[PDB]
């Protein structure tokens, strides 16, 4: 309370990027370098919208798979605030990610996509992990998943855990009530943002919603 | 059949990643974009790396967890001969993936590590996934995790569901007689090539090993 607005730039190269920032950077509260950016152009995606948005909380979702300590300084000698860990890491990468996220005054979140178990769960909150991104897959999604109970159920699993939850993945407006009366830290939303009509709308109705649904 | 030798070009600039291949293009089978070179330089490493060794197999070790369609032909269109894709992916985005590899005349290679199950590799198969990289983790092997039985166990089980299987990880010249018996597709070194003495030395070294204990 209340829920952050996040949007994610899933875009391929820094210009397509900031065709959505010019209009809804000042509408939202962190700034994602999706990962298709952070392949598309690399670690310079993360210090050119820092340096644009420094009041701006800045993710560099990398979704880290090995390599803890190496990629999270990039990112954060980029200036990220934030990085992702993908779940399936192994513990030693995610611990060595945060280690280098701790010299930055940084965070790491660890980005549930695809599979994990309760164990790893319980292995992160061990290790000082105090974000994670429960994720709908794009693919998922693609092929017919939908929200269901399962994910609020294991959404609110994760926040009794400790865990500040970021919830994400193809989310709609009208998702939103979902996940009401759960404490959810971040919504994000990418393509419900970046290729709506009007931008600026998307992204305000995102923000009257949550206000309502968590004032 | 002699494993090949890939080298890992785990570099944060193009150009570290040449004082390499300068040395070395010519003395080994694969050339990989590591996953800290494409997030370093974003996915023109993959363009350019390909544009100077045309002739050579260039994978892009992405470890794409998400956005299996996206990611991958961004990699492609870059010219990637093949592509990861970590293994907790979804798995439509293994498949998204592996759809994109095969109108590139492409391949798609499952990353292990983590955590994933004989279940999972099950259907990696029945997706028609033919490689997985039996990786050991950078951040595992700097907390003192040895290669081991459990491994050869795996590996050759790997092996007999249909699976080319690469090795990695931190790997020494001195680990190469743990693998032998086994139809290794790949040996990958990073480190132990381009942090040598002599990185032409160093792969000339693994080529005659391999040719030993596999001859
Ligand atoms: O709302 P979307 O277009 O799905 O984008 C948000 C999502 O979190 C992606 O950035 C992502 O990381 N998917 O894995
Ligand atoms: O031999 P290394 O320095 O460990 O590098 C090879 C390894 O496969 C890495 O490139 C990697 O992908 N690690 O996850
Ligand atoms: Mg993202
Ligand atoms: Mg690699």
């Amino acid at each position: 309370s209340l829920p952050m607005l996040q949007v994610a730039l899933d875009n391929q190269t820094m210009d397509s990027a900031y065709e959505t920032t010019r209009l809804i950077a000042e509408e939202v509260d962190i700034i994602e370098v999706g990962t298709i950016l952070c392949v598309g152009e690399g670690v310079r995606a993360v210090r050119d919208l820092k340096a644009l948005y420094p009041h701006k909380i800045v993710l560099a979702d990398a979704k880290i798979a090995d390599a803890g300590k190496i990629l999270s300084r990039m990112c954060f000698e980029a200036n990220a605030d934030w990085v992702t860990v993908i779940c399936c890491a192994d513990i030693n990468t995610a611990k060595g990610a945060l280690d280098v996220a701790k010299e930055f005054n940084g965070d790491v979140q660890i980005q549930l996509t695809g599979y994990w178990t309760w164990e790893q769960a319980q292995q992160w909150r061990d290790a000082g992990i105090g974000q994670v991104v429960y994720a709908r897959s794009r693919d998922a999604q693609a092929a017919g998943v939908a929200w269901g109970e399962a994910d609020i159920t294991a959404i609110k699993r994760l926040s009794d855990m400790g865990f500040k939850v970021t919830v994400t993945g193809g989310l709609a407006l009208e998702d939103l009530p979902l996940f009401k009366g759960i404490p959810i830290h971040v919504f994000i939303a990418g393509r419900s943002i970046r290729d709506a009509a009007s931008p600026v709308e998307a992204a305000r109705q995102f923000k009257r919603s949550i206000a309502e649904l968590w004032g």
